[PDB]
């Protein structure tokens, strides 16, 4: 049996599947901690591996990237769940081990894979509170390419009027992706400041397991992979568009929240944005 999370029918990734489009031919890398090829809900199309110790893209012992890879492309068949866009074709970029964290050299090396595969999208659910100039650069370097850059805004709730936005989002060339209930209020725990860009769900998020199995996880993370398979659905239907283009309908389509300090423009519609 299969359900569809809320959270794809929240940002209306199904009416796109009913016009026939699903993402398909569209490139998402998922910079994470892998994604485990054993799960029969999920297709790979490829991978890399930057953690010198953890050498196999395909192994994930974190959990982490299986769940964020399910959210973006879980496939439409008999079981588990569906993604937002499930004729993506997934890669696992593993730049974090089995405890959950990575060196930058590895993130930065993940980016420059992505960019030389021509990944379409990349998917980065992770965050540090501290940026570095490579990692700018790397990003920027995404960007300049055309691809399309999302990532987590970050769980580090409010502190009055500071941002608590974490890098990369806090980067104006990423997407920076905040996290909402099912009620659209914001989660406690979303990041907020200048840098937020949108919001997409991320409480009580179904998805993909390693090892076959399905589970829900709350955070900024989780909020991530809905942009980023709303992205992939936009370039299904558009495989013109420049990433200028989709960046900017996603957020020019977005349902207004509240004060943009604590929303960024919204919750996304992927229906509206897609056009
Ligand atoms: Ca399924
Ligand atoms: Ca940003």
């Amino acid at each position: 049996a299969q359900s569809v999370p809320y959270g794809v029918s929240q940002i209306k990734a199904p009416a796109l599947h009913s016009q026939g489009y699903t993402g398909s031919n569209v490139k998402v890398a998922v910079i994470d901690s892998g994604i485990d090829s054993s799960h029969p809900d999920l297709k790979v199309a490829g991978g890399a591996s930057m953690v010198p110790s953890e050498t196999n893209p395909f192994q994930d012992n974190n959990s982490h990237g299986t769940h964020v890879a399910g959210t973006v492309a879980a496939l439409n068949n008999s079981i588990g769940v569906l993604g937002v866009a499930p004729s993506a074709s997934l890669y696992a970029v593993k730049v974090l081990g089995a405890d959950g964290s990575g060196q930058y050299s590895w993130i930065i090396n993940g980016i420059e894979w992505a960019i030389a595969n021509n990944m379409d999208v990349i998917n980065m659910s992770l965050g540090g509170p501290s940026g570095s100039a490579a990692l700018k650069a790397a990003v920027d370097k995404a960007v300049a390419s055309g691809v399309v850059v999302v990532a987590a805004a970050g769980n580090e709730g409010t502190s009055g009027s500071s941002s608590t936005v974490g890098y990369p989002g806090k980067y104006p060339s990423v997407i920076a992706v905040g996290a909402v209930d099912s009620s659209n209020q914001r989660a406690s725990f979303s990041s907020v400041g200048p840098e937020l860009d949108v919001m997409a769900p991320g409480v009580s998020i179904q998805s993909t397991l390693p090892g076959n199995k399905y589970g829900a996880y709350n955070g900024t993370s989780m909020a991530s992979p809905h942009v980023a398979g709303a992205a992939a659905l936009i370039l299904s239907k558009h495989p013109n568009w420049t990433n200028t283009q989709v960046r900017s309908s996603l957020e020019n389509t977005t349902t207004k929240l509240g004060d943009s300090f604590y929303y960024g423009k919204g919750l996304i519609n992927v229906q509206a944005a897609a056009q």
